[PDB]
């Protein structure tokens, strides 16, 4: 439980509380030069996190990067926070466009189950993944920086593009 | 023991990725002298300023290393950047290296402040010790960080610049 709890908090403290307040302005700026205002975070419960979303689903195609968000942190000058805009295809048709990405800490949990000295059983990978999401949901429920700007897509495995499309058309 | 996961996230998410490409990047900057190893500051009090110059006037930012980019977790060209600092001693340039704090220690400090995090503010020091000890063990058996980085663990009562120079000069 400790590992998932910490990663969820590091995900919020290190990433979400920093970019969510500035997310809306960045999205408007791209729209000015080209529900979609929300960050959609994929949470595969099996911790399978491909680095390329297109490999996960051909209907998910990279479109363009958002304007970069930079800031000095932990002695590193101009640390860059960037997000990628994806389009969702349905029967060859362009069904939507949104900022889509996986939750990277799930990728860390997968690796811990592989490395021996981590002492992390592969069975616990699913367990800590569930705890990570539930902890993340609780943080964002009371998070002030999150006001209709972040949605979590939790799933266990099918069409990944359809799953994201379901949440887009749901609201 | 929250620090155990943070040490693994620090290695898996950052160190195993940038360290293998670190020496190549340092070569590019030298041609286009900087030490070949990444120095990670580990203040055990979890005090992590964002501006290293504020921590010590003798630590002066010089220039950024060439950026490292790669698609990660669905984000195209996620940027990994590092800063090169100059270490001053009695007005003299005593060394140059890639220097940065260990960000997870900053996260440990922030966790203690949040009430729903369930992290006591008195456990900051021991979790920092646990973070260093776990990270030290990870790097000990990891060939990825084969002398491509060295940890600088310290506890303030001070000259941070002198602390780095001691490790920096030992490598000479
Ligand atoms: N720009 C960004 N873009 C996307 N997503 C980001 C993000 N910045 C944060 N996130 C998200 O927030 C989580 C916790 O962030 P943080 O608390 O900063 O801990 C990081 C550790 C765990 O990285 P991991 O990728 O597993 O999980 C991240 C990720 F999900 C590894 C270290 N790290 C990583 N990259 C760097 C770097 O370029 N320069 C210095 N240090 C670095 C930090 O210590």
């Amino acid at each position: 439980f400790n590992v998932a709890h910490g990663l969820a908090w590091s995900y919020y403290i290190g990433y979400l509380r920093l970019i969510l307040p500035e997310l809306q302005a960045r999205i408007r700026t791209y729209n000015q030069h080209y529900v979609s205002q929300r960050l959609y975070i994929l949470l595969p419960l099996d911790c399978g996190v491909p680095d390329n979303l297109s490999m996960a689903d051909p209907n998910i195609r990279f479109l363009d990067k958002l304007p970069q968000q930079t800031g000095d942190r932990a002695g590193i000058k101009d640390r860059v926070y960037s997000n990628s805009i994806y389009e969702l295809l349905e029967n060859g048709q362009r069904a939507g466009t949104c900022v889509l990405e996986y939750a990277t800490p799930l990728q860390t949990l997968f690796a811990m189950s592989q490395y021996s000295q981590a002492g992390f059983s592969r069975e616990d990978r699913l367990e800590q993944a569930k705890l990570f999401c539930r902890t993340l949901e609780d943080i964002l429920a009371d998070a002030p920086e999150s006001q209709n700007n972040c949605r979590l897509i939790a799933y266990q495995e099918f069409s990944l593009s359809q799953e994201v499309l379901r949440h887009l058309r749901q609201e």
